């Protein structure tokens, strides 16, 4: 946890939303209720006019209308600065420029009220043309995708922000609205002063079909980015994972180890003393170790992975097995991506490095002169596993 605010939203939250306003001197008031969830980046809002007729569009007040329930991913969360003013809250002010037409001036108190959070806003526009896209209703009922640039104030403490609305026209044009945000604390307490990025903003507007009086259902997705995350060999293993059909394969495994005799028996080969005596005298040499620890020190947990060691089928036996998992793999592609990971990952790089180095390669030979091994070769190459071709394909890679 990197703010005691963040602690307020792992769970969903009920929002309550006010809004005053006055447009080119049309005044109105509007209340919304609904629930945000920051662990998925989802809010979900209905509002309703109390007031009789809104004199502008819904769609030009969803911005308006609690950007602290963003999904900041794991690596982004020191760059939260919204759930870091909470409880206490914060300002958020804005100035919004309708291309060729008026502007809003808005100011809002974001914060919770008991468990409720809560965002009460004024809203002043002014300037605008009777007959405009907002005065004349001229927007259709739907909301764009777009990325909410966010950076710090340290001036201020807080942060400036800025994106630009595409508000589709029901001509086939569009009208931009410019947004210039800023937001400040409205608590003494520490808050977290983020470096450069964004918020992807995603929303959509719907009704509800039962309601009569005219409202807006407002559904939000926000999720945080512009900000890479450090990356090792955990990341490195994922993207080879990634291009494989992981699900497929674990199930022929599966399918094999249940109707196959000569698969079991391999299982089986797998707790016998003869091959216990090899995976013991590997244990023992430092220089395993040490290639172990490097794999630690680097992301990957191997030590968990070992000592946590313990019908699609296509074919017969280990070769029947092999096949099945290979018709799958898109060797191509894998190859391909090994290649481009030894250029642009260093971490992958010296793992390569380190298992060309002369300390792995004599736990190599230390395994090549284990008579026991040199057994288990020869009970493979006797069940049709061409073993020796696949040692070859290995050394070539290295
Ligand atoms: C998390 C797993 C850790 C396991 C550690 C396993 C210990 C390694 C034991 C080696 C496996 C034996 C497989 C035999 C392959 C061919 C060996 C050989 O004679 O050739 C080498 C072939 O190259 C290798 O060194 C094989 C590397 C084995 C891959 C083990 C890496 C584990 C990756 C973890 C991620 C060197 O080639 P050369 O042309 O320079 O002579
Ligand atoms: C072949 C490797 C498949 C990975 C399954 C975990
Ligand atoms: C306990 C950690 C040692 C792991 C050694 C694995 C040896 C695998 C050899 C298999 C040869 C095909
Ligand atoms: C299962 C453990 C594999 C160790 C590396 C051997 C590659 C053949
Ligand atoms: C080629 C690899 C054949 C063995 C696949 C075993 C995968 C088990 C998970
Ligand atoms: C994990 C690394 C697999 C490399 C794939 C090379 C295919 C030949
Ligand atoms: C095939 C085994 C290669 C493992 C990748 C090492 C880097
Ligand atoms: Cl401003
Ligand atoms: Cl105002």
């Amino acid at each position: 946890h990197m703010s005691k605010g963040e602690e307020l939203f792992t769970g969903v939250v009920p929002i309550l939303v006010e809004l005053d306003g006055d447009v080119n001197g049309h005044k109105f008031s509007v209340s919304g209720e609904g629930e945000g969830d920051a662990t998925y980046g989802k809010l979900t809002l209905k509002f309703i006019c109390t007031t009789g007729k809104l004199p502008v569009p819904w769609p030009t007040l969803v911005t308006t209308f609690v950007q602290c329930f963003a999904r900041y991913p794991d690596h982004m969360k020191q760059h939260d600065f919204f759930k870091s003013a909470m409880p206490e809250g914060y300002v958020q002010e804005r100035t919004i420029f309708f291309k060729d037409d008026g502007n809003y001036k808005t100011r809002a108190e974001v914060k919770f009220e008991g468990d409720t959070l809560v965002n009460r806003i004024e809203l002043k526009g002014i300037d605008f043309k009777e007959d405009g896209n907002i005065l004349g209703h001229k927007l259709e009922y739907n909301y764009n995708s777009h990325n909410v640039y966010i950076m710090a104030d340290k001036q201020k403490n807080g942060i400036k922000v800025n994106f630009k609305i595409r508000h589709n026209i029901e001509d086939g044009s569009v009208q931009l609205a410019d947004h210039y945000q800023q937001n400040t604390p409205i608590g003494d307490g520490p808050v977290l002063l983020p470096d450069n990025h964004y918020l992807s903003t995603q929303s959509a507007l719907s009704k509800d079909p039962n309601e009569k009086r005219d409202h807006m259902v407002l559904l939000e997705f926000v999720t945080a980015a512009g900000i890479a995350a450090a990356r090792n060999l955990q990341d490195d293993l994922q993207d080879f994972l990634a291009l494989i059909p992981v699900d497929q394969i674990i199930a022929i495994a599966t399918d094999y180890l249940a109707n196959d005799a000569e698969v079991q028996a391999a299982v089986a080969y797998l707790q016998s003393d003869e091959f216990e005596t090899i995976v013991v005298a590997l244990d023992a040499l430092p220089e395993l170790q040490n290639f172990l620890n490097f794999l630690e020190a680097n992301g990957l947990n191997a030590i968990d992975f070992l000592n946590g060691i313990h019908h699609i089928r296509r074919g017969v036996g280990i070769t029947g097995l092999i096949d099945d998992v290979l018709a799958i793999l898109p060797i191509e592609d894998l190859k391909a991506l090994f290649n481009e990971k030894l250029e642009t990952s260093p971490d992958f790089l010296a793992l390569y490095n380190a298992i060309r180095s002369p300390e792995f390669q004599s736990i190599v030979q230390t395994l090549n002169a284990m008579p026991e091994y040199q057994n288990l070769l020869q009970k493979l190459r006797e069940k049709g596993v061409d073993v020796d071709k696949i040692i070859e394909l290995i050394r070539a890679l290295f």
